[PDB]
Order: C-alpha cells, then structure tokens, then sequence
C-alpha cells in the first residue's frame, strides 16, 4: 500500500465523509399537504406562517447514533422551508382536535420554541399526529430504563 503524513498527525480514515456527498438518503415516513400556524402574542391568535406540503423525514442521530426525527414543513410556492426543528423526548404535543393539533417546535431564524398548529383533514390530521407521538415515545424509551421486573 501507500504511506504519507502531513500537518495534522491524526486522522480517522481515507474515505472521509467531509468529502463524501451529503448522501442524506433520508427516509420519508408520510407526506401530505398541510398548513402551519403560530400564535403571535401581538395578535393573540393564529397567524398565517406558511402553507404547503408537510412530511416527516427520518434522520440519524449523532450523540445517540439512533434513528432521529424532526419536523419539516415546505410551502406550496417555492417549497421554501420555514419550520425545521428536531423532536425531543421532552417534546410537547397534544391532540386538540381530530383536525387540528398543538405541537411545539423551534424556528430556523428565531430559533425559539413556540406553539405551532397543524390543520388537516380528519384523516390526514390523525396520520401526522400518530407519527409525532411515536417520534417521541422512541426517545423517552431511551432516557429511561423502564419498569424493572421484581
């Protein structure tokens, strides 16, 4: 084989990812057209943030190396991204209605945690929801060991 050293006298391997393409090769659980709304204390109500397509993409964890998840929402116009946050075990999500849902996420610019809403058909709404929950149940199952059998 070959042998050569330079500057940094420490490396992981030749086939480094830094050079390798994002190769995101992420997974698409479920995709459906939905709308996003945020509560602006200013108006004290739901304000139009961005309406378009919504889907749950599965990503790999870094410190956990496990199947991580996040909340993405692309608009209908230029599929622009306005909502991007990584779900967490202590994630807040409750089913307000069979069509609307209350989930907490962080913005991309404001990077602040706010109460987001999800409006969709009585069916679609249940789909996306049935997903989120799990996304968290998988995390809470790691932090805690669980019930120890006597």
């Amino acid at each position: 084989g070959s042998s050569g050293s330079s500057g940094t006298a420490r490396k992981c391997l030749l086939e480094k990812v830094e050079v390798i393409t994002g190769e995101e090769a992420e997974s698409n659980v479920l995709q459906m057209q939905c709308k996003l709304f945020v509560f602006d204390k200013t108006s004290q109500s739901w304000v139009e943030r961005g309406r378009g397509l919504l889907r749950l993409n599965d990503m790999a964890s870094t410190d956990d190396g496990t199947l991580q998840s996040r909340l993405v929402m692309r608009t209908q116009g230029s599929l622009r991204l306005i909502l991007n946050t990584k779900l967490w075990a202590q994630m807040q999500i409750d089913k307000a209605s069979e069509k609307s849902i209350h989930i907490t996420a962080m913005d991309t610019e404001d990077q602040g945690v706010k109460v987001f809403l999800i409006s969709a058909s009585s069916k679609d709404t249940g789909q996306l929801y049935a997903a989120l929950h799990h996304r968290i149940l998988a995390l809470r199952s790691r932090v805690e060991s669980g019930p120890s059998s006597g």
